[PDB]
């Protein structure tokens, strides 16, 4: 650490606080992630030390990882702005669809890259997904979930969010996929078009019921076996479906096409970043450059 100057807190992290900070010798203008007692376990240091080689333009850099005095920081590419504040400033107007359009679609390479090396990120949410200058957008803290776990609540008490959450993990499926990332990247998806989010659940119950209103409750003919997993309860209301011309207005056809695909029940039949890239959707993609001010 005595190779750097915090220049500010930035942020309070999953796993401990966010400082931005210089390298002394270099000059490098650096993202710290502190990860919050007996040492950092051998298995954590190892998974870690894998995601320093899954490197894509669109995954925030793993520079380094520093372990000393049995504390633990991550050293990551520093990006100015993140979704969820580009969505509340937005919020007046909207982002507009070709740089929606431009967004996930990078999102899509970063998780295709990702899951072809079958890692997971486990917890995308707006705060994760960090944007430059340049029109980029790009996945934070990508892999750390199976170094470290995902708590109920990080080191500051914050409550992680349920919204983004696929629906196999609040059922107790104990070995889910890459799907689950595009789940997340769906509501997303949905949040950025409609400027609410989609799934705003404030426990597992209400994530479930919230995901169950929108899309119906999930039966045996949509989802084979999900009557079978670990938290599904018999006794679920019985909602039916919305149509996602309700739920997404005024996406159009193919975007509707698309995010009906992200949002499938079955993680089997739920689209692949791989196939997500080919959808019509992305046809007249472009990569507009945002209005950002820092
Ligand atoms: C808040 O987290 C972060 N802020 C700015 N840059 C980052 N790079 C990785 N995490 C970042």
């Amino acid at each position: 650490m005595e190779n750097f100057q915090k220049v500010e807190k930035i942020g309070e992290g999953t796993y401990g606080v966010v400082y931005k900070a210089r390298n002394k010798l270099t000059g490098e203008v650096v993202a710290l992630k502190k990860i919050r007692t007996e040492g950092v376990p051998s298995t954590a240091i190892r998974e870690i030390s894998l995601l320093k080689e899954l490197n894509h333009p669109n995954i925030v850099k793993l520079l380094d990882v520093i372990h000393t005095e049995n504390k633990l920081y991550l050293v990551f590419e520093f990006l100015h702005q993140d979704l969820k504040k580009f969505m509340d400033a937005s919020a007046l107007t909207g982002i507009p669809l070709p740089l929606i359009k431009s967004y996930l679609f990078q999102l899509l390479q970063g998780l295709a890259f990702c899951h072809s090396h079958r890692v997971l990120h486990r917890d995308l949410k707006p705060q994760n997904l960090l944007i430059n200058t340049e029109g980029a957008i790009k996945l934070a803290d990508f892999g750390l979930a199976r170094a470290f776990g995902v708590p109920v609540r990080t080191y500051t008490h914050e409550v992680v969010t349920l919204w983004y959450r696929a629906p196999e993990i609040l059922l107790g499926c104990k070995y889910y996929s890459t799907a689950v990332d595009i789940w997340s990247l769906g509501c997303i998806f949905a949040e950025m078009v409609t400027r609410r989010a989609l799934f705003p659940g404030d426990s597992e119950i209400d994530q479930l019921f919230r995901i169950f209103r929108t899309l119906g409750t999930p039966d045996e003919v949509v989802w084979p076996g999900v009557t079978s997993m670990p938290d599904y309860k018999p006794s679920f209301p019985k909602w039916a479906r919305q149509d996602f011309s309700k739920v997404v207005p005024p996406l159009d056809e193919d975007g509707r096409s698309l995010l009906s695909q992200m949002l499938h029940y079955d993680p089997n039949k739920r689209i692949s970043a791989k196939a997500a890239l080919a959808h019509p959707f992305f046809q007249d993609v472009t990569k507009p450059v945002p209005h950002l001010r820092l």
